[PDB]
């Protein structure tokens, strides 16, 4: 019932980035820029397909810093992390999501088994909750 | 003596992205948000090996919109490409240098043999010409 740590992430494949700045809806938490990344198996149900269990998205938030009419990544604030298993993520749309802080395996921060994460992700149930869209 | 189209650039390894905004001194015509790539020959230069011949490094250069303090990623502007040969690119300093206009194998962009790229790179002479460094 826990998401596994998704070890490698930082070699998968990069589907799409995003900065959100101060001002924005979601500046807290989101503010920064970020990565997003799908395994293999996120890849097939990205591409149109269906998403086999054991598919991850990672969204991989970095700080950013001003740099003379430049955007610079900072450090790592956090990862979220969305792992298939229909079953056994029944409650949350047959996806387990959580938040890595700093992107640690030992930093977990979510404690609602993932009910606030997928009351967003909710309104993507026709593109089953996943927000990103893959670009050539 | 020309640059290979790397085929599959977007499946390879993420290394770091920046957004150039307006005013930048590179704003023409490096502006926008900009994803760099290594293929696996590269990675071995970008961990503090040498750069074998074949690897390639790839910016992945968009347009951008701010759309409510959100940077979104628009259309590709351009790839730029440096592709590692020594003797083949040795005027250059072993990197043949090319840009493909909306990352199309049939735009090619650079007019100089890659000089006035290699120009600008010849600061970085110390690690390997490679501006970008690997990030976890
Ligand atoms: C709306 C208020 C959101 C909440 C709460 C959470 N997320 Fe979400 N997430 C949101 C958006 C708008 C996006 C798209 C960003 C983009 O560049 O297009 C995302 C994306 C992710 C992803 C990537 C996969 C995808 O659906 O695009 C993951 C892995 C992800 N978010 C995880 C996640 C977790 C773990 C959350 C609770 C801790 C969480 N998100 C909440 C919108 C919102
Ligand atoms: C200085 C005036 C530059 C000129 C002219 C060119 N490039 Fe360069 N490039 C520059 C910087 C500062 C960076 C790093 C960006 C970052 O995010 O850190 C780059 C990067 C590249 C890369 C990625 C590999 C790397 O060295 O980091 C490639 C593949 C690349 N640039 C290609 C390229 C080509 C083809 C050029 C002539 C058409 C060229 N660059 C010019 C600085 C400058
Ligand atoms: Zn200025």
């Amino acid at each position: 019932t826990k998401v596994k740590y998704p070890d490698g992430f930082r070699s998968w494949y990069h589907v799409k980035s995003m900065v959100i700045q101060p001002g924005h809806p979601l500046e807290n938490p989101f503010g920064g820029i970020h990565h997003v990344y799908a395994n293999a198996e996120a890849i097939q149900g990205l591409r149109g397909g269906n998403y086999p269990d054991g598919a991850v998205l990672v969204v991989d938030l970095f700080d950013y810093q001003e740099d003379n009419h430049a955007l610079v990544e900072g450090k790592r604030k956090l990862i979220g992390v969305m792992e298939r298993d229909a079953k056994r993520f029944s409650a949350t749309g047959g996806w387990g999501y959580e938040g890595f802080g700093e992107g640690k395996p030992d930093k977990r921060l979510v404690t609602d088994g993932g009910q606030g994460c997928f009351g967003c992700h909710a309104a993507q149930k026709e593109s089953q909750y996943v927000f990103s869209r893959l670009r050539d």
